[PDB]
């Protein structure tokens, strides 16, 4: 069984997602995650955008795990350089029917009291504790501390292209994240094994969040929106 | 032990590489792997221009193999279109102090009464017997039926930026191919053990063929052209 949807933009109130917390769809067909208020996006913001239909990625009576391809291109404006922007946007595949988590460096997908499995593509732009040098690619399992990472300059407001890739046979996660105006490329890969992580059947989506108060910057922010977004899954079973 | 260079632009009788049969720098400081005579690309060519120094891609004594990063443009010019434009450019790596192969299918880089073992990665335009759909990128071990490959549509005469990366944690080798001016991106990534094919030191470079008298059609041809070159290795032992 193969699935597959794109959205080339967002119309207000898309009956085929399920936005959480802050995510909203501007007038301009644009969905942003997090909260931006008259041009400007606030600091302690938290929100979650996935598909609302979950997608097999595995099946038990077989033991086959699906391959998929996701592209979406996304765009993080930071308007105050000043103290430090924070904290990123994230892809991310969960178990269905889940929560926001923690804002924070956790972009929403982590909760600390009751942690539930995920896989996720980070796109970091504030350095927490646990974190190397921003903003940078990763690859989360399970957790924010990315099992692997790779640093990129953003291009401010510009647009980036993303195509995160899945082989099921190899079990390799590549993404790849272009700035078209810049004409940067960059690349990061590492094996996942899904059908160990994550149940059968999940709900594909992005998270993204800004400073928290307990930093006390007021500037801790940027926006971060989502353009337009494709996904293709193929379940051989 | 860490391996960097970076070309620019080629310049006419670069001591840091080493051209072997057709291959030629041409005064537009552009790298021509194949033959083109007055603009126009001949058939039955084969040129590889390979890195001046050995790169060590792994140490027997402690065991450890190289990470590496190379990013390339190239530019493939299909002028005679009607027949069939033949055969492609590949990026490889390879024992040191080798020659020419076997042009045509086997881009130069194959030589089937002695063969020497190889990890290319090729952008092949003509379809031989082993061959799916072209064009197509292919990770090639050993042999020119690669492993796993992706179809590609080409800009013509347009650029295209490579980025090739491997990681030695992970054994996966993973390429990026970005058309700029059409804004398309191709990604292919395989598990592929360096140690278990190649020696301690290698040579790296790449290799063009056009198409083979045997086939009879003189237009069987294109350009090979190499923009500019960048090179990254580190080996920890
Ligand atoms: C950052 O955002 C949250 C949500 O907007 C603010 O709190 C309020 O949050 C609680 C949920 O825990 C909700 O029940 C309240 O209705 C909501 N109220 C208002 C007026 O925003 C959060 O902080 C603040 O905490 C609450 C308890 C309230 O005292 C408010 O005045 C206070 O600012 C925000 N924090 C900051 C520092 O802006
Ligand atoms: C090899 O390349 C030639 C140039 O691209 C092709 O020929 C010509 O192209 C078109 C027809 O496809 C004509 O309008 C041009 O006037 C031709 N120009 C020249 C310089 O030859 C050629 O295609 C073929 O050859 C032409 C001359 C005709 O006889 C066609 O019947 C034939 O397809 C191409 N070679 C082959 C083997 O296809
Ligand atoms: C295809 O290419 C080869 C190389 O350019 C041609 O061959 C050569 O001719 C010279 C002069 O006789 C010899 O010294 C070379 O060593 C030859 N090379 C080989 C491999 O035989 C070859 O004849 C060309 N074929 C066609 C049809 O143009
Ligand atoms: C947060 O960012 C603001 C805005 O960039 C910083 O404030 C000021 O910024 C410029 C340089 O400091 C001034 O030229 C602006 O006029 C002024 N902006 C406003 C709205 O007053 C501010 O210093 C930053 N805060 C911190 C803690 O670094
Ligand atoms: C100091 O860290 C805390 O606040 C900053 C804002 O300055 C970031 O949001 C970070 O995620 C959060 O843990
Ligand atoms: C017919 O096959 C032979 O000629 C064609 C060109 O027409 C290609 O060069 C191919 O690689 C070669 O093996
Ligand atoms: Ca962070
Ligand atoms: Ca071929
Ligand atoms: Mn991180
Ligand atoms: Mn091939």
């Amino acid at each position: 069984k193969t699935i597959s949807f794109n959205f080339n933009q967002f119309h207000q109130n898309e009956e085929q997602l399920k936005l959480q917390r802050d995510a909203r769809i501007s007038s301009n067909s644009v969905l942003e995650l997090t909260k931006v208020v008259n041009g400007v996006p606030t600091w302690n913001s938290t929100g979650r955008a996935l598909y609302a239909k979950p997608v097999q990625v595995w099946d038990s009576t077989t033991g086959n795990v699906a391959s998929f391809e996701t592209r979406f291109s996304f765009s993080i404006r930071q308007p105050f350089p000043r103290p430090h922007p924070a904290d990123g946007l994230v892809f991310f595949i969960a178990p269905p029917n889940t929560q926001t988590g923690e804002g924070g460096g956790y972009f929403g997908i982590y909760n600390p009291l009751s942690p539930y499995p995920f896989v996720a593509v980070e796109f970091d732009t504030f350095r927490n504790t646990w974190d190397p040098q921003i903003p940078h690619i990763g690859i989360d399992v399970n957790s924010v501390i990315s099992t692997k990472t790779v640093p990129f300059t953003l291009d401010n407001g510009g647009i980036a292209n993303v195509v995160i890739k899945y082989d099921a046979s190899t079990k390799i996660l590549h993404v790849v994240l272009v700035f078209p105006s810049l004409g940067t490329i960059y690349t990061i890969a590492d094996i996942v094994d899904l059908k160990q992580v994550l149940p059968e059947s999940v709900n594909v989506g992005f998270s993204a969040a800004t400073g928290d108060p307990s930093g006390k910057q007021r500037n801790a922010t940027e926006t971060h929106d989502i353009l337009s977004w494709s996904f293709s899954a193929s379940l051989p079973g």
